């Protein structure tokens, strides 16, 4: 038997992860709710659920407070954008089992968090911000000015959220959490995207949905930066929040806050970002005594810029700083474009480069005052595998692997968690094999024990026809480029099979790794015999800059042509069937498929493009002018009309499309799509459609997702001429 | 051979290969009228022709010219450009005058831009026009314009323009001006829209459109707040430019005022006398009141004994509206359109005084329209001719003699011409009789004095000889005996048919209360081409709730919307089936608007019947749907009315249906009529419980989905779709 598309749809072959929150440094906690110890593996039960029997409401999530005094319990959670949301909250007392009565958060909240010490409070309602020192006692009420749609207070609108921070709140407590750290957002000017939301049937008129939102080349939301100490609230004055202006360098004109990041129990670091997206600036800001104020010195600023185009993957890496936070690690680009971990000292410019190679750090993980723990893709020289390693600080040649052996064939994708203080570690395998979890002791690097092995899943898959994954590269002009395939099972070479390239292709992507993974291109192969194909062309990610930074201010060019040439490479491989070849995406390789479909190559017969972007104007500001700069006439509005969908519509006569979009999309409006078709519509193209009532980027809701994918399979079996 | 090859293709029905040519005029006085070229004046006695106005005259001018209207008394035109459309009949333009006797176009006091609607009085050059919801009078063209009223303001106070709902289901016009039959008074009704909610949707307008606008209007959805009407009438020739202009407000009767109402009809008895028609707000109950200026006052007074009462027992009054009454030149009497004691509607002849009047047509028939009355003879459209409901034409009943009735074009031409409308000269002196089938339509001239045939206009004979040569499909009318009663059905025929074969077969839908699909008249369109080229035979039924038949037919879903009518399109194709010519694994259905909820319903009624269908720009639920059209059938949507039934005949709830066929949903994003939200709410329903099915969205367009880019790709996509479910290559 096969992986049916019931089964990835009813999600029959289940993976079982281990997901644990440190709690200290030896233990965490386990989803009733157990408490592990990191040592012996031992576990006492934290509470049964059935504690909260009579509780009347439906949790939806809990957070202890980092001494384990109180436990916060989260309901009525509203979903509002992709990290956004609401809820109402209430705090049990494990002191004394029962729940607090008087003073309580409100409802409608829109974040919540507990410093990183002892039981302190910080909460956002109506935009405004307060703190609870004890949990039972009356709030201090910081911001005054908190406005909806306009004055956003520890809270992010919604290009900050989605594009900036990947988080709503923006609130950061020192290591101790004597001072609240927050960021402030002004939308007065920031134009409103509105679109329609029908809702439930017995609503009559519609809703129209008003963001602000700003698209390429619009007015941007205004940021100021605060800092607040949470040990001097007065019940009776006003709380004080000292202001920290953006360098000069960046009040020059607009720009961006990018990263807070607290070093010392006394001194802060900010990152700033204009506009044009490649140069930023880090700030480290001391606390200044009697005075009460927070100093940034100019000989303390850290530039980081690009000649060759933006700067970071997304945005400028994250420092970690050492103890006396006299010092910091931060991933840069080197002379060779390729990302490594650069050592700074808080008073000089240069700093050294404490790895090297053609390959990258993915990320810093742990820092101790021993070693360095980071991830990078630099085992078998391979892009998309991923390891742990251990820097030894006093001799930086002295690296050892802690991943890489311990299971060679089943796993090449590692990801990590240390405890509080790097004791312990939890090494997360995600492939090529089923994931495996595991518990390390940091130590002497051993392992305690295995946490989950997916046994259950993997006596159950023994029983269905598996695809398999192939993982290689091609070469074009002396240089590698990266694809992967989900192969039919029993696998025959001599064969000619239907062909789907599964397509991102967006700056800094990478579609070609070792991951394992059940999804819609398991049942296209195991069940429809589908060859499903991705490729990582010019602008993908982890290669060093010379690959990613080919497309700066020319999306929709070489990695399109990559996706085509792509086709073109697995056609003269021989078992392709060059009748049936196809291409889809989502988001950004919605806009690639459309694209190549619109390039009238004529290697492709048909396409699905999902939430398509049809032209750069339409999207948000930050994303987009971060690879494309501004659209006027002085900078690249040629190239924003060059790069169009529409202007590709004739094209179009050639295969046969699918085009599909949520209605109530508030990342990739549905206007994008609207005008696509318009445009196909004014040229005499036939082609298939199909939106979603309500449904967001996602199209996440249980039956819109069924539906999307079955409708989507009929497409591509109808154009494959499969029964 | 030389046996016929061509067939009417999908291309020569969207480029428009084989087109119908037709006569078109307006006639300017009782023996004159105006036909286009180039602008030609045509003497109707003898034929003789002069240029009237030359194509080269406004090249000049500047501007590309949209439409034109000559004045009256032929010595002014207004020439109209900047068109820009709003709804089916509303839209904003701007206008030059050119002065015949003087040969140029007047300079100073322009009509400004973004007019909404001009009109000149019906003898003279007095002028009229709405801009910015007020009114504005000009005596002469070159001369100041006095304002009328000072209250408009965009989407709440309408003056002498109607708001959405009145344009589209009460007045079928834009305007709400009414001169009086010699100019001197003009009459007017203002829209009070203060508390009416807005629909609110996109419009994604061109591509360079950043961000996308949104559209707010004024709609009454069934149940909510209707706009508040008020009435005047202003004496055009007692402005000054000293003075603001006085409007006497004339209310209606007290049986109206007492809770929601409209006004439904405005029609001038001489000039002095105006007749105005109420109707309840449940739309059963209509009172017209006949008002009489009175000299001393300059007021005006609708007497009691005048009023006249119409209502109805079964159903709604009027087939979509109280007809209009045609009074006699002295207004001491009127005809008009009611039914009789048994569900026939006939004219009725009534004294300004009584309550009673006495109908002057009798039958098994209805009388369609009033098309004009003389002296000694009243003209009437009915389709009395061999007793068919589908058939139109012309008669003549003597005033003094009702048994005096001729029929004015059954024998003209009775092999080609069953469905007829006229065009009356002035007077009535002459009349343009306008044929549309069951053959090639035809245009004729007639004198009405000795009814003889003057001229054929135009006889299509061009097309005749290019049709000559193609397989085109013929059309079958006839009956099916149901209950005892008659209901009648027509059937788009592929060439050289076989009775012993079958054919896949398409319903094409209507059935809206009061509809007529099976009818007399020649057709070239989507049907044509599916017979023709496709070889699919497509039906039409008019079932329950059907128009020109009397009210028992008619009347049969009041208060019911998606029952009967629903199911007697099931049963008419089970009747089609039993006939044995029909593939019964291979049936469809398909409708817009009335049709596409007819449609809908259908294919979820769990019927087994059909294989497929298409609903275009379909209404799902009616408490979505306008107050006007909705309520006038299913009353109000409240606990103590019919909101039971509101809930029972949605789509939505019969969405499990669609399982077992092939569905097709199409929708344009700026219907401002049928709103999105309708196509929106079932797609959504079909998702909730895992019915796949194809959509179609279509950016920008409205209810009629009518650009010329729009139109073709719609019909090529619904004729893919009807291939593909038919396994035709
Ligand atoms: C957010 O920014 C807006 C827009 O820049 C500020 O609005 C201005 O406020 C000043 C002083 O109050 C006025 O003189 C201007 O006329 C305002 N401009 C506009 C267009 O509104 C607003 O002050 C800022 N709000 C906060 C809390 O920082
Ligand atoms: C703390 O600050 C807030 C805002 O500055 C004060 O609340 C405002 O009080 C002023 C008068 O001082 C009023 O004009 C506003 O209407 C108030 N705005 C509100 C309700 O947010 C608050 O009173 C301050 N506490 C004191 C007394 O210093
Ligand atoms: C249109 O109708 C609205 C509301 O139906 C009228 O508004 C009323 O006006 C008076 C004063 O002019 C207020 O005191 C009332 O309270 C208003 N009614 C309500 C309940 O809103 C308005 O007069 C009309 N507009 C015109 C000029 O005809
Ligand atoms: C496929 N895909 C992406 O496209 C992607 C993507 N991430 C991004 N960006 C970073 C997160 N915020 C949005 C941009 N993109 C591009 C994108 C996402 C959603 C809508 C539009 C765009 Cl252009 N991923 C993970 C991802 O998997
Ligand atoms: C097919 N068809 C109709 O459906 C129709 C229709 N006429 C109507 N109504 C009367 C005129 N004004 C609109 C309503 N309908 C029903 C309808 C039309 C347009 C949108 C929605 C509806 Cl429910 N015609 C002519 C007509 O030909
Ligand atoms: C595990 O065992 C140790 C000693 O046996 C004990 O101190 C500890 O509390 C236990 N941990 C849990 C969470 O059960
Ligand atoms: C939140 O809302 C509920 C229901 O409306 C109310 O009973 C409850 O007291 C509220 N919670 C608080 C603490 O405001
Ligand atoms: C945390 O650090 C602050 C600032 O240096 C210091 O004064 C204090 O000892 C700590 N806060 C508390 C009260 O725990
Ligand atoms: C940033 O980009 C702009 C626009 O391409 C360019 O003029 C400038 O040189 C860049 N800055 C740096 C530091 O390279
Ligand atoms: C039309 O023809 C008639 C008949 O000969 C002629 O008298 C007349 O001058 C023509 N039309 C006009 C009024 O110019
Ligand atoms: C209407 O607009 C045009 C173009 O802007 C202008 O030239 C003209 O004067 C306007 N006409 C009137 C009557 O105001
Ligand atoms: C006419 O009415 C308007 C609005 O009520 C007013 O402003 C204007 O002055 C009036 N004209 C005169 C002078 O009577
Ligand atoms: C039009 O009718 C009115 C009222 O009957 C009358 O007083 C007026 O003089 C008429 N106009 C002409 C000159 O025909």
């Amino acid at each position: 038997k096969t992986y049916t598309l019931t089964d990835y749809l009813k999600n029959t072959y289940r993976l079982k992860l281990y997901s644990l929150r440190w709690i200290s440094d030896h233990e965490y906690l386990y989803k009733n709710i157990l408490v592990f110890n990191a040592e012996y593996g031992n576990s006492s039960v934290f509470l049964e659920n059935s504690t909260f029997d009579e509780f009347g409401h439906s949790i939806n999530d809990y957070s202890i407070s980092p001494d384990g005094q109180f436990i916060l319990l989260e309901y009525n959670y509203v979903k509002q954008w992709r990290h956004s949301y609401t809820a109402s909250y209430d705090i049990y007392d494990l002191n004394k089992r029962q729940l607090i009565t008087e003073e309580r958060i409100p409802n409608n909240t829109q974040w919540v968090t507990w410093s990183p010490v002892g039981h302190k409070l910080a909460y956002v309602w109506n935009n405004d911000i307060y703190v609870k020192i004890e949990p039972n006692l009356p709030s201090y009420r910081i911001t005054w000015t908190g406005k909806e749609d306009i004055i956003y207070n520890g809270i992010t609108d919604w290009v900050y959220e989605e594009e900036v921070f990947s988080a709503y709140s923006a609130l950061w407590w020192s290591p101790n959490g004597t001072f609240l750290a927050y960021a402030q957002f002004n939308d007065t000017e920031v134009p409103l995207i509105e679109y329609s939301f029908y809702s439930d049937e017995s609503l009559q008129y519609p809703k129209t949905v008003r963001v602000p939102y700003p698209k390429a080349g619009a007015v941007n939301p205004t940021v100021k930066f605060f800092v607040v100490n949470t040990d001097s609230l007065s019940s009776v004055t006003n709380a004080t929040s000292i202001q920290i202006t953006a360098p000069a360098s960046m009040l020059i004109g607009d720009h961006y806050l990018c990263d807070v990041t607290w070093a010392t129990q006394e001194r802060i670091s900010l990152q700033w970002l204009r506009r044009i997206q490649n140069y930023s600036v880090m700030d480290i800001c001391d606390y200044d005594e009697s005075s009460g104020r927070w100093n940034c010195l100019v000989a303390r600023q850290h530039i980081e810029m690009s000649t060759t185009g933006w700067v970071g993957r997304f945005r400028p890496s994250e420092p970690h700083f050492t103890l006396d936070g006299n010092s910091f690690y931060k991933i840069i680009s080197n002379e060779e474009g390729y990302r490594h971990i650069c050592y700074f000292q808080i008073d000089k410019k240069d700093c050294t480069f404490i790895t090297k190679g053609t390959w990258e750090v993915i990320g810093i993980e742990a820092l101790t005052s021993d070693y360095l723990y980071y991830i990078s893709n630099e085992y078998k020289g391979m892009p998309g595998g991923r390891n742990l390693y251990k820097i030894q600080l006093s001799d930086y040649t002295k690296v050892t692997c802690l991943s890489c052996e311990l299971n060679p064939e089943r796993c090449q994708y590692y990801s990590v968690s240390f405890s509080k203080e790097a004791k312990y570690y939890q090494l997360r395998c995600s492939g090529p094999g089923l994931p495996l979890y595991t518990l390390h002791s940091s130590v002497n690097d051993k392992g305690l024990r295995v946490l989950e092995d997916n046994s259950a899943l993997d006596k159950m898959l023994q029983n269905v026809q598996m695809p398999s994954k192939k993982l290689d590269f091609i070469i074009l002009n002396e240089t590698k480029f990266w694809y992967q395939m989900i192969l039919p099972p029993h696998f025959d070479k001599s064969k000619k099979y239907p062909l789907l390239l599964d397509v991102y292709a967006g700056p800094c992507s990478q579609k070609a790794d070792t991951v394992f993974r059940l999804n819609w291109a398991t049942y296209l192969a195991s069940t429809e015999n589908i060859i499903v194909a991705s490729f990582d062309g010019r602008g993908s990610g982890y290669q060093g800059d010379k690959i990613m930074h080919a497309i700066n201010r020319r999306l929709g060019t070489f990695e399109v042509e990559d996706q085509i040439e792509a086709a073109r490479q697995f056609s003269k491989m021989g078992f392709v069937d060059n009748k049936r070849i196809a291409i889809w995406g989502w988001s950004y390789g919605g806009y690639v498929t459309s694209m190549v479909l619109g390039s009238g190559s004529g290697v492709f017969k048909c396409g699905i493009a999902v939430a398509p972007v049809s032209r750069w104007e339409y999207y948000d500001s930050v994303y987009t002018e971060r690879y494309m700069g501004l659209p006027t006439p002085e900078d690249n509005l040629d190239h924003y009309r060059n790069s169009t969908v529409m202007s590709r519509a004739e094209n179009f006569k050639q295969v046969e499309y699918l085009l599909i979009h949520g209605t109530a999309d508030d990342n990739v409006h549905f206007q994008q799509s609207a005008q696509i078709s318009k445009a196909l519509v004014d040229v005499g193209v036939d082609f298939q459609a199909m939106w979603y009532t309500d449904e967001d980027h996602g199209i996440a809701s249980s039956t819109a997702h069924q539906h999307i994918y079955t409708h989507m399979s009929h497409f591509i079996k109808q154009c494959f001429s499969l029964p």
